[PDB]
């Protein structure tokens, strides 16, 4: 036992054991002689869940009595990962459960590995929602997460012949012990139909109804006895040839069947639009119901805050208007005032292909009334623009919520800005770019709406839970208070010259690496050298994230070794992992290239154990918890101006890895906090990128001037990495040479040079560790508690509280 | 409190209460201030379920240790109804739970009404399976019920404008506390593919796989601590555009989506065939697995008995052969010997349109290997016939498993007889008819195979549970032993002249009628006179059951009243209820006719409260438990030779109703047991029916000779019962006059006369009750415990046991 895991009291352990046996018997209907590890996992899960119940019921009862302003976080993604360990940590039950299971003859880690990840998200945006829920509970806010209970989350990735294969993520197969179905709270959602204009107001009729059934999952705060709720909706068909009619119910229920895995290119698919309205319509009725139980909607914004995670739930704006105007009978102007003061929008990217632009004909058929409301919103908004900038007809077309052209579309981002009192970017540089480029016109019209809220990650899951060894040595010296006040890590700077601490920091990292190296062999049968530098790049596969630039460096290292075999080089294990969206051809070709490189490099006798290339299969939250604590070097190399913020970068910094990256997204603030001397910065800044675009990017120039780069391209073209299929990577070479929107070649030279400096420092164990200490010590700003406290104070208008609850 | 409901001990009640509160808190995650009646129902349900667990685990553990011969009852239908009260009764917890809930300020009856019926059956055949499970557990047999877990059971019937409307039976919406999912025991089921003939045996390849996930439901015996299992399979797709692929999983899972409600006409639908193989394939693998854990399959028949409930699971025969021959490598002759000794078949009807005759092209595409096995079975069987009856070529074509003609079909009944060591009818007269007509050729070839097993009903649900008042007065005089030894009711004959008993029997019936009369107003807002004779006919709507004959009598009574308004007539409340299969036009027209008659009769001032016609909506198991105890007259009027047995008839006899009926099915044995003087028998016997068919049935003859009958037909034709739609019932009149396969007119005169005798007896309260006592006293033979004991001894080769288990 380690301290930060709580106390293992005698009667506490005694109680856990009897309840464990009680659940195995009564709940699982099992007996010790036939129970399997999975059965034991569920017994433990139900045992821990029991401890949540009392707190969950009184927290909600408390909000009913106090009636504080309620925060509603709307998102179509909640990348939760596993729940068991996180629950024990927040309830201070980890050591007790560890002891209790030990006495029962069971290994708790083994049991924890049985839980399926709740992968209801694609990557950053979904995981941000998850960290936010944790921080909002830890800060005592009356917050509710609202989304969709997908029967199938992000697909499980299988690598066959070096290619990605997608497999259904049937995460509910064995059941979900954490959720509680609330069929009694089912609500109706309407689709299609037509709008009738009677004497007194518009009426939406002849609609098809789909029921929204909620499932509640508890969200425990960190040791403050606060347990908030994450409510996820499931689609159900109303009960009203016979056989075919029953079988056709599936049509309606398909709405909550699966998570769309396309995080790169917006697809105007009808099913996706249905999902977006489904979550919005059910959620708003729930919100209003709770409000009416606290008819003067003037106080609505004082009791309700709705945060839109990107434009995915943007229909909340016209839906709130529909309800207030059509159902509650408020006049337009009043309803609009309430709507704007209630809603706030968060943008996550400036890349055009990711922005939602719904075809008018789709909204016309599916949501006829909302389209009319959107047109009216646009009309009134443009009248305001026309009055502020008389005669500027071009601005009018640019700011319109309706885009003209081949097919008319609705720009959901413009809709969100017009209908929100606050719009924020997720990193200082990103928020600035929003004001200077993409949303410049809106900023000039309403400057007060634009804010910045730099992202963060929760130190519970991303430190205490996944790196107990590091959390312990830190606590030994500054206490446990930093876990909910991460800024305290700064006190660690006074230990940068402490020989003992330096030794412990390095020991923990070594232990994490051996632990991960072992895992690689157990569950994947691959052998790596634990003494090599762990060079890691894990995140979804995208051209802008430039996994390709990493590949070029790897090949360069390989070619240099083959050039001078007996020359010493710092050993490296290069790990790249991440999923590619199913229809993203280039991303899939990049995964293939990575494995192809490994096939050559990992079997070259001359290389030995000096260089290894491994593709981490099925990267997901639970895998991130294993690899991040074991990393030495974090690759954050997106083209300057493309990664809005990034969050994986923060996870690595908090866990003892140094960072090599561009001045993009949050990397800028990270370097600023730790000091540029303690970061491995390289490449073009946003300004350099622009200037290059003015001139015109010509990749051929770099190819002609850099011999090493030329050699790599020729190897790719000639089939050096694909003997049986010589032209296998022709698409990659053609993209790099003629239409690379992300300028991979432009940063190649500086990148390779920077990597040499990384290797130089790694050769000096003591100085590498001292730099690590300086990074960990200054990672405090990146806690989602800080992010949430800012949202609370500057956007929602509520004060966070660290005050514990009762028992 | 009443005796037969067990003791309400102090610490037993104390324990139930604390566990009730524990579940409401920890399981339902609720608090007393927001809990609804449904929440209380679930808390109680989980509380009672807890008491089942210990017994369930040791009963199964016991079978593993003793290793007795195992009985497998295969059925595509299990009409279970509600489980809460039945569980309390069998566990002797009813009074304790009643007291415990009372002390908590709750009414247990109210809570019991919240449970949804598990309606996984159509009628008699499905309910028989349910009663059988109860008796097998009560008799200590190591029995397992195997079927399909339909997401939607028999449709809920709504009557709109007098017409039947079907509504999806979403019985799992709020969850099922009685079942335990066993995903760890999932098995693969194969479909389609092709057969490869290699060197060593045939091979079924290129198949599509569908997973079978089992859900176990406990089946408690009556106070013997035995808890058997009913295992129901659910269809799941294997995990191996992306979105569409995931959505298409529904195709595979549609197999267990809904129960086919067509109990009248066989439809060769592919989905139904898939359901039949699905249950058979998953079940047999489970059976074999359990056997191999008890490779000499010679002892297989000594450890396994498979009972086929009708031909629906007949594929078990060729599937067992497939496994033994193709997988286990036994030679054909040996495998066949094992198969025959293992399987037994039960027939439920002689009506040709109900018999399963699958088109060869369907089996050819879906189950190619089974078709080959069936052909081989047929070939060897016909060689035996040819040898026993040399030169009888006609017999060869008649007995073939393959029917020639427009489209080749497989006669599943012939397959079942050839592959079973026992074939039984469900009532003496039915079994005889099987041997004389439909299966005459098979009987002559193998007389030893044919048996009779007269049906029965369980006295727990059909007496103790639904009629506690009657069960109590009986117990007061002869004890409680009759509940599991129904033959003891005969001792009641010595009380036929007991003035006290006569008074109590009549009092209970009166109380049941007032109780039902009240229910009719509460949940259906209809007022009836509790002092009238309750004339009831409840069962599925079929032409052979002749609800139409009942209608003719009702109209006759109405016309007689209108004829002589001031003439005294015994008051009657005629209740008819039952569902019509969705595609059965005539059955739906009959329901409409019933309501139409009520619309006229119930609003005629001259009739007053002397005659009322009510159609009991949504007849199902839970409704049967309410109306049967309240009935005075039971209508069992099927055309002689058409109702194989009937079971509703037995339920009425056990609950104090007199019976008016034909000498059909079990009615014959019932009259034989009680004495014909104590039964209201009328109409043609089977012999009379045949003779009429020889001559030729001419309905016109009856129409011309019976004035009262002529008047009714003219009223129907002229639109007397359908003013706005004069020809609404032209199809009914046309059927009755020109093509009535069931000779409604032929029994009309005798039926009306018999009904007059019923009314005459009802006018003498004392003599009516004495006759009732003679019926109840002789209903012992109709307990499913007797039926099951006979199956056990004469077919399965096992001895029933009344010995209790431990605790
Ligand atoms: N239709 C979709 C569906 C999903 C996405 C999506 O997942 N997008 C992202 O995750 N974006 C990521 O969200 C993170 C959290 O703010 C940022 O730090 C990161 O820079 C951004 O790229 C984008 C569009
Ligand atoms: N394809 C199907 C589906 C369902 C059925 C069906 O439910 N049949 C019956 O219920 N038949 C009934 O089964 C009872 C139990 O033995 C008998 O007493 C009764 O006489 C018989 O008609 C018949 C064919
Ligand atoms: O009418 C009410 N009376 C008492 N408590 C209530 C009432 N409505 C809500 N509550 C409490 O408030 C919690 C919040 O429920 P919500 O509507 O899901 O937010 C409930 O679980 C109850 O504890
Ligand atoms: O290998 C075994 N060891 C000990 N008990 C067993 C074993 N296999 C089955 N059992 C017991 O037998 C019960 C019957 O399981 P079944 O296979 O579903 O019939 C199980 O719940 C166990 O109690
Ligand atoms: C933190 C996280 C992300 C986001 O990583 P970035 O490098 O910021 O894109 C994506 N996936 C998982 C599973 C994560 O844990
Ligand atoms: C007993 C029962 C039946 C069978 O009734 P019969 O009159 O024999 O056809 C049908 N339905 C239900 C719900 C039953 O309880």
């Amino acid at each position: 036992q380690i301290s930060v895991r709580g106390l293992a009291g005698v009667e506490n352990v005694t109680e856990l054991k009897k309840n464990f046996n009680r659940h195995l018997h009564f709940t699982l209907v099992k007996d010790r002689n036939v129970a399997t590890p999975r059965d034991y996992y569920f017994a433990l899960a139900h045992t821990v869940r029991d401890h949540l119940v009392g707190r969950w019921i009184r927290t909600q009862q408390h909000y009913y009595e106090k009636d504080p302003k309620r925060i509603y976080y709307l998102s179509l993604e909640f990348y939760m990962g596993r729940t068991l360990q996180n629950t024990m940590v927040n309830l201070a039950l980890e050591n007790a459960c560890d002891e209790a299971t030990y006495q029962l003859g069971l290994d708790m880690e083994e049991l924890e590995e049985i839980e399926e990840d709740a992968g209801l998200g694609n990557g950053g945006l979904g995981r941000l929602a998850a960290c936010f829920l944790d921080s909002m509970a830890t800060l005592g806010l009356a917050a509710y997460g609202y989304g969709i209970r997908y029967e199938f989350g992000i697909f499980n990735q299988k690598i066959c012949g070096g290619w990605q294969m997608e497999e259904a993520d049937d995460w509910l197969r064995y059941g979900n012990p954490w959720e509680k179905a609330r069929p009694e709270f089912t609500l109706p959602v309407h689709f299609y139909g037509r709008v009738e204009h009677t004497s007194q107001g518009a009426k939406w009729v002849d609609t098809q109804v789909v029921l929204a059934m909620p499932y509640d999952t508890p969200v425990p705060g960190y040791r403050n006895n606060v347990v908030n709720t994450m409510r996820l909706w499931s689609a159900k068909a109303p009960n009203d040839g016979y056989i075919q009619a029953v079988l056709d119910r599936n049509l309606a229920e398909n709405i909550s069947r699966v998570l769309y895995p396309n995080d790169n290119f917006f697809e105007g698919k009808e099913l996706r639009l249905k999902q977006e309205y489904f979550v919005v319509a059910a959620t708003l009725q729930d919100i209003i119901r709770r409000f009416k139980s606290s008819t003067n909607f003037d106080a609505f914004p004082d009791k309700v805050a709705i945060q839109l995670n990107d434009t995915h739930p943007s229909l909340a704006i016209p839906e709130l208007m529909r309800v207030l105007v059509d159902l509650e009978r408020l006049d337009w102007d009043k309803a609009w005032e309430v709507t704007v003061k209630t809603c706030a929008y968060t943008n996550h990217t400036v890349i055009p292909e990711a922005l939602e632009r719904w075809p008018v004909h789709l909204l016309e058929t599916l949501l006829p009334r909302h389209l009319q409301i959107i047109y009216e919103i646009n009309q009134r908004f443009l009248n305001r623009v026309a009055a502020a900038f008389p005669g500027d007809v071009d601005r009018l077309r640019r700011m319109s919520l309706v885009e003209e052209g081949a097919v008319k579309r609705i720009n959901m981002a413009h809709l969100c800005i017009a209908g929100s009192h606050a719009v924020n970017g997720v990193a200082r540089i990103h928020s600035e770019i929003l004001k200077k480029t993409i949303f410049k016109d809106f900023y000039e019209l309403e400057p007060h709406k634009f804010q910045n809220k730099t992202n963060g990650i929760t130190p519970r899951r991303w430190l205490v839970l996944c790196n107990p060894g590091l959390a312990e040595i830190i606590a030994e010296r500054i206490g446990e208070e930093y876990i909910s006040d991460l800024d305290q890590l700064r006190k660690l700077l006074s230990y940068v010259d402490d020989e003992a601490f330096i030794r412990d920091v390095a020991k923990v990292k070594q232990e994490n690496k051996l632990k991960f190296a072992a895992y690689l062999e157990r569950e994947y049968k691959v052998h790596i050298n634990p003494n090599s530098l762990f060079d890691v790049q894990v995140k979804r596969i995208h051209e802008y994230k430039r996994q390709l630039l990493n590949c070029l460096h790897v090949i360069t290292l390989y070619n240099r070794i083959k050039k001078e075999p007996n020359k010493f080089v710092v050993p490296r294990t290069v790990m790249i992992g991440g999923k590619a969206a199913p229809g993203y051809h280039m991303a899939k070709m990049i995964i293939k290239l990575i494995t192809a490189i490994g096939d050559v490099v990992n079997h070259d006798p001359v290389v030995g154990d000096r260089l290894r290339v491994i593709f981490l299969e099925n990267y997901r939250v639970s895998l991130a918890e294993k690899v991040i604590p074991a990393a030495d070097l974090s690759e954050q190399i997106s083209t300057a101006g493309t990664e809005a913020s990034g969050t994986g970068n923060m996870k690595f910094m908090l866990n003892g890895a140094l960072t090599i990256g561009t001045m993009d997204g949050a990397n800028v603030e990270m370097a600023e906090e730790a000091g540029e001397e303690n970061f491995f910065i390289f490449g073009m800044r946003v300004e350099d990128v622009d200037r290059l675009d003015q001139r015109g990017y010509n990749a051929q120039e770099y190819y002609d001037r850099i011999p090493e780069l030329r050699q790599i391209i020729e190897q790719l073209s000639s089939g050096f990495f694909s003997p049986k299929q010589p032209d296998l990577f022709k698409d990659i070479v053609n993209m790099l040479m003629h239409h690379d929107r992300f300028k991979v070649f432009a940063d190649y030279e500086e990148y390779v040079k920077c990597q040499e400096r990384v290797s130089a420092l790694y050769k000096n164990p003591r100085e590498w560790t001292r730099m690590v200490i300086r990074n960990i010590a200054t990672s405090g700003k990146f806690s989602s508690d800080r992010t949430i406290a800012q949202y609370a104070r500057e956007i929602w208008g509520v004060e966070p509280s660290r005050q514990r609850l009762p028992a």
